[PDB]
Order: C-alpha cells, then structure tokens, then sequence
C-alpha cells in the first residue's frame, strides 16, 4: 500500500520499536505505554515514522508529543544504529556560553584590584616616606642631630694645631689654646689667644721656656684674663719666653 | 486517501497554522503570507507537513524554505505545544565557545606580566640595592667616613691611661701626654715621651710633686721638645721628682 | 500517484540530487555511490525524501544510514539553497562548554598563589624585620653601641663647665677639673675636686693668680692626690689664691 492520512495504528504498550519494520507512521498515544517498551528513544508518548527502504536500511523517525526532542536512527545490516536526539532551542541557547573570543584577560570579571605578591627584591629608592628606626638598622631620625641621638653619637672637635692654636670639643664646648710669649725681667706681658673664648676664660698657666739660672727665682703667672687676652707674669730676673696654655668656653 | 506526490494545496495569506488539523502536506509560497497568518513557526515561506494521528494528538512540521531552520510541534488535549526549532550549522558553530577544558590560568589570553601588588611587608634582607638616604632613617653612605659626615659625627678618641699615658683625639689629631721625672738639684733631666709625638710637640710643662722648702726656689721648666723627648729643668736645690704634661700631633 | 510503502527506488551512483525534483523517496544503500554523485549532503548512504511542493519549491532531505546527521535544503525560483545541517547529541554536549554564568575569578581554575608585581614604592613602615647593612646606607646593628661601631662614630664627652668644674671624654674615661684654692704664705691648702676621680688622680699643677713680688720665690706644687681631694703647695711668702688643674680617670 501507501502513507495514508490516517496512522497505520496505535502502539500499545510492550512494544519493541525494533519490531516495527514496515514503513508507515505509528502513534504512541501514553507516555507509559512507552515506558513498558523497548528501544523507544524517549520515554514519551510520540509519532513514530517507518520507512523500510530495503531489507538492508529500516529507517526511523521519532517526534515526542511534548516536544521533548526529535529523534532518528537506522537499521543496516540487522544492526540497530543509536538513536540520534536533535538539539533544539528547548535544550539550550548558545548566547548563554562563553564564546573564544570573549576570553581574555579584561573580559574575565571579578578580577581583584590588587595581586598578592610573590617573592621580590626592592632597590631602596622606592623607600619614599618613613624614617628607618634603630630595631631596623636605622638612625630613628631625617635630622643629623637627630640621628647622632638614636645611636649616641658625638660630634667632632674642631683645632687649629700651630705652633700657637687652639682646640675646641664641640660636644660640650670645652675650648683649650697654647701660645709663647717674651716677658720683661720680673714683669708682666700680655697675650692674646689665637681666638677669642665666646663667653670666659677658666684658667691658664705659664712656663719658663729656657734655662734660666737655678740659682734664682723663675716662677709664672696667669691671671686677669678676658674673653680675649691674658697677664702672664716672669718671675725671672732676665727677660725670658714663657710658653703658656688656657681653657674656656 | 493517501499522502500525494501533489501538495495538498497552497497555503494562502490568513492561514492559522492550528486550523491545519487534517493529515498532509502544504505550501506556503511566500513569506509575506505567513506574515499574514498566525501560528507559524517563524514569518518565512516553507513546507508544512499534519499528520493527525488521532483527535488527541496533531503533529506538525515546518521546514523553512531558506533553510532558516526546521520546526515541529504537537497538539495533545486540543492544546498546542510550543514551536520547537532545530539548531543547525548556519546557527553557530561549537569551534566557536570555550569548551570547560580550556578554562585555566595559562589558557587565558592576555595575562599581565606584572600585577599590582596589595599591602604586603619585607624583610630588610630584600633590600638589595641603593643607599638609604638621612630623609628616609639613614646614613646616605656606604662608607663609615661617609657616615659620619651625613649625621655630622666624630671618632672615638684612643688612649693609654696609666700612671705615664697619652691620650689622643683623632678628630683632630691633638695628643697629650704625662709622666714623672727624677730631676737633680739644679739641674735638668731628659724625658722620653710614651709614645712620640708624629708631627711635633707644641707645649709642655712641669711641676714640683714634693713638699719643697718654701723658703727657696722650686721652679720647673719645660723646653727643647722634640718628637720623643724633652728637657725638665729643675729649680729646687734638693734632687726631686716633678710630673710633667705634654701636648702636640 | 502518492507516497508508497515501498521506495520510488534505490539511486545508484552518478547521481546529481539536483535533479531528484520528483516527489518520493528513495534509498542510497553505498556510500560509495554517494562519493560518485552530487550535490549529496554527506558522503554516506542515506534516506532521501523529495516534497515537489510547486515548480519553484522542491524540498528535500537526506537522513545518514550512520546517524551522521539529518539534512534538509530547498530549491527556490531555480536555485538550490545550501543543505542544513542537524546538531545532534553525537556532536557535541553543551555540558562540555563552558557558560558565561561560570566565567568569573574565583571560578577561573589553576590561578596562581602569588603573582609577580609591578614597579611599587613602600613606606619604611612595612619593613618589619632584619637590620640594614651599611652597604645599603644602614647602621648594621640594632644598639646604639653597634651602630657606632659599624660607622666608627664616638661619644659624647661631658662635662660642667662653672668657675671650678670638669669634663670628661666619655670615650676613653679621661676627666680632667679645674678649681681654686687660697693658701696660707709659704704652706700648703687642700683642695677638693668638683667630682671624684672613679679610679684615681694622674697629675695636675698650680699656678699663682696673683701679682706676686718678682724679687722672692713664688713657687707652687700639686701633690698627694687621691680620688678626691689633693695638696697645694704655695712657695709664695704671702697668703694666695693659686688656681689648679687636675687630670684622671
Ligand atoms: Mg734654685
Ligand atoms: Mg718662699
Ligand atoms: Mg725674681
Ligand atoms: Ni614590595
């Protein structure tokens, strides 16, 4: 016969879809007559094509009545090839997935702002803000006083070391200075320091240079001194040189 | 009857697809009358294939004649499910979309080199270039001199501080230096110096350690420095032991 | 006539599908012989259904005997649109690839633990551990003690620079004192030092602050020191003031 406008039948249940080799177009009414079957695609009820070709090719088509899907296999050579299921837009829509070029770097959201590091070295120069203590090796201070505190440091003395000068201990201020003078016999002289004390003169001595005669007195002075000079007294009956030293501050 | 090799007919304008309920085939031949109808899958000519399977269930199919796709759907319980359409190779392409196995760090294109980094500490040790000015806590030198210099420092004075000594400040290079002389009467005695003076002694001077007579002379005298030794000349009539200083550099 | 039960008929090979522009079906039972052919969707044998639906609408399709696919194209107005292609579930599984919901971040596998940063500067402040080196501007010691020694820096010296007084280099222990002492005419005065020698005295001397009469003796003398106290000796036949200098440690 032909494909007729009405179906060849209705599948009951139990029925095998291996079994229906005779072209034509069957109707499974229930889901669960489909289910007490075999080698139904879906289990769903469903239209189901037969187009026996040849004895070789029994080919079949499968459309579930909820629009499950639409399925299609063959029979070649007594074998039963899978049942092949239609993807459609019930199934999936593809805008939902990530195409390859939408994968890349600034694409990828979520990305944190910053990174945890891993290990690196630093050149100090982009140290730009804080003063390095002591417990780090460093001064505690951007200042030179400052940092001469933190560690416990004192500052240079300063001199002038000629045959007459000065010394000066800028730590506390302490300035000591030495100089020669020629006295007149049992006389004074004065001097003058190689600079000036800036606020007073502490002390000083005077000593007798040369071999003056045992037999007689040669004794010094220092006395009525300035910021700025001194009276050194010659014991001695000659005129003589005296060295002399003083301090101050 | 049958399914033909004819069309059952052409589908006019105004056509609603859900009164197509009698088994066979149809032509719509132009778009513009799908338009005009209602229920067809997609608004484009196309082959419309009914089989009614049973008053319960009405089958359809539209095959776009575009190939635009291929569509099916089903009336159960005089209800129609919704169209479904066919994905096709002229819809996408799977090449296309990132498959699961290819979502990994080194896969993804783009990647920084370098990422900024979020708080993190060092260890001093990863310090491994620069020097660390007096701005930032340090000593703005790699060299103890250079040091110094930036904190404005000075040096450790040295000595030796015994009953006979020196002691030098190497700021400035100034010694000084003591010790004690048995002098006869009258007379003078050499000194040799604790350690020679590198340039030249500049002063010096002695003084009477013993309960002279105060009704005679005791004068000192300190002269003709050199290097290493210098002459204490002694006033008191009696041998007598006198101390002595001495500064220079 | 009308679609039959049995196959219009097999094609053999050479055939052109272009020209299957009657209604039926027919059977292509080698793919061999579809090799031969043309215009064949697929190079596989195949169920091929033609719907001759007017002179300007031929429909057909082609079904694979292997499942490969399901085909369907169209011949409009003379020329023949490209075959469609079915997606099936033996191409591909949307499973495997990979959704836009499921592309963020913390959702991106294989991310690194820690990442390699960009040019960043610190504050001194995050620098938590270790000691600066010199050779990186450091003091290389977290002691006061160490860090001098590191830049070979010194002490402050100390000292009460009054009228009578003292200083002390604190590097080396030195202390030296000044004061004065009225003394009775041709006797001795004991003098107390402004602090105690720790250790004891080295030496100090006299000096006459006074205008002594050059015609006599004024001699002085600095004796019997001990940690804090020592004799002055006045050889001038008058009561005096002589000043003294003192030195120790
Ligand atoms: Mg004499
Ligand atoms: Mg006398
Ligand atoms: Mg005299
Ligand atoms: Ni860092």
């Amino acid at each position: 016969g032909s494909f007729t406008k009405e179906a060849d039948g209705e599948l009951p249940g139990g029925v095998n879809l291996d079994s229906m080799v005779t072209s034509g177009w069957w109707s499974q009414s229930f889901t669960a007559q489909a289910a007490s079957g075999a080698n139904y695609p879906i289990v769903r009820a469903g239209l189901l094509h037969v187009y026996a070709a040849s004895s070789n090719f029994i080919y079949q088509t499968y459309q579930a009545y909820d629009g499950e899907s639409f399925y299609f296999r063959c029979r070649h050579s007594n074998t039963w090839f899978p049942w092949r299921r239609m993807w459609h837009g019930g199934d999936f829509n593809p805008s939902d997935y990530l195409l390859k070029s939408g994968f890349y770097w600034n694409a990828l959201p979520g990305k944190p702002a910053t990174f945890p590091p891993s290990a690196h070295n630093h050149d100090v120069g982009q140290l730009t803000s804080g003063i390095l203590p002591l417990a780090r090796g460093g001064v505690g201070s951007n200042t030179a006083a400052g940092a001469r505190s933190t560690i416990g440091a004192g500052v240079p003395a300063t001199a002038s070391l000629g045959a007459s000068g000065w010394w000066r201990d800028n730590d506390t201020g302490l300035i000591r200075q030495w100089g020669q003078v020629t006295c007149p016999a049992d006389a004074d002289a004065s001097i003058t320091f190689p600079i000036p004390f800036p606020t007073l003169c502490l002390g000083g001595y005077a000593n007798q240079t040369s071999a003056f005669h045992p037999g007689t007195d040669a004794s010094t002075g220092f006395r009525g001194a300035t910021t700025t000079t001194a009276v050194i007294r010659n014991g001695y009956f000659a005129q003589a040189v005296l060295s002399w030293e003083a301090f101050g501050r």
